[PDB]
């Protein structure tokens, strides 16, 4: 099996004043985005490190009890109102990874979509504070810190467009943004159950079988076990781990609005019995934002695509994923 070209971007100009410095982020930016669809994000600012060790906290001590009173509605019929936020259980012998999803935080009762009920928006659950102290406080300060990371990277995917460095991010709003992290468990089991390992056709054993992610970019932080491939023409490649930088790809709503200039890169998760975390937030945009599509190979940039409002858009592909993929 061969390697991804996966190349390392400091990012750091997108944060400062420096255009020019800018543009040539831009440019590495749009040319892995053309490769292989996947870069790491390194020099972000972030404390990677404090996260890791928090969330391990938090998915080594909360007990079977706490997550039933924290479970989405798949595995707790009492939940009709989880569909998003909340605790996606393990099974044992039958299902290894379990989660934690949670939104925006600003996504109170007194806030004008909840009040409307409108699909995709949920108040986040959170376990007891006396059991868990510290960690309500640690993931929304994390939301957004990664949350400026990605405004950031929204404005190298501007650039590197040609548009303007807000031309993503005037969408990307504290107010309303659908974003999502994840904090994934991936256990080490001994034995590891059968049930939990899929064969791919070429016979690799597989954790998450292929797919396009369902946002405008991803932000990922992972352990450092190596775990993921990348679709290319000539087969799956390899990418490397590195557990200092984000690793960074498209979206099918990025592919939706560039008429597939920038591919939502195929990925998938080899099976690797190995304790470790893989984090993801997702970009999203408003339930109300629309892109206008257009084509950056024709002069007049113009293309035949429907805008699709990113409600719908997230709404209909959360669906689609489960089904294809199965519940997570
Ligand atoms: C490869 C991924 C980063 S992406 C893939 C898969 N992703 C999903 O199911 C999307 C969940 C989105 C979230 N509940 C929401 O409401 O927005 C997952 O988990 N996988 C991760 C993994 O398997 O490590
Ligand atoms: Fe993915």
């Amino acid at each position: 099996v061969s390697k991804a070209n996966v190349p390392k971007i400091d990012v750091s100009p997108l944060f400062g004043d420096d255009q020019a410095a800018k543009m040539r982020v831009a440019q590495q930016i749009d040319a892995a985005s053309r490769d292989t669809g996947f870069f790491y994000a390194v020099n972000h600012g972030i404390n990677v490190q404090r996260l890791s060790q928090k969330t391990k906290e938090f998915h080594m001590s909360i007990t079977p009890e706490e997550k039933w009173d924290l479970a989405i509605r798949a595995y707790n019929k009492e939940h009709q109102d989880q569909v998003r936020a909340g605790y996606y259980l393990s099974i044992p012998g039958k299902k290894a990874v379990e989660s934690f999803c949670y939104l925006n935080p600003n996504f109170t009762p007194d806030h004008p979509r909840i009040q409307a009920k409108t699909p995709t928006h949920e108040v986040n659950v959170w376990p007891d504070e006396t059991k868990h102290p510290g960690f309500q406080d640690f993931a929304e300060q994390y939301y957004w810190d990664v949350f400026g990371l990605s405004s950031a990277l929204l404005k190298g995917y501007a650039l590197a467009l040609g548009k303007e460095e807000n031309f993503f991010a005037r969408h990307f709003k504290p107010d309303d943004t659908l974003a999502s992290v994840v904090l994934i468990r991936y256990p080490y089991l001994d034995p590891y159950p059968e049930a939990a390992i899929k064969t791919a056709a070429d016979g690799t054993k597989l954790s998450f079988e292929w797919h396009e992610d369902v946002s405008l970019i991803t932000v990922l932080y992972q352990s450092n076990v190596q775990n993921l491939q990348v679709e290319t023409a000539a087969g799956y490649q390899d990418i490397e781990a590195d557990d200092t930088g984000y690793l960074i790809n498209c979206g099918s709503y990025m592919a939706h609005l560039t008429n597939n200039y920038y591919k939502a890169p195929i990925h998938r998760v080899k099976w690797v019995n190995a304790e470790r975390q893989s984090l993801p937030f997702f970009v999203n945009l408003g339930y109300d934002s629309v892109i206008d599509p257009f084509d950056p190979r024709e002069p007049n940039g113009k293309s035949d695509r429907e805008p699709l409002s990113y409600g719908d858009y997230l709404q209909n592909g959360l669906v689609s994923l489960i089904n294809k993929n199965g519940q997570t």
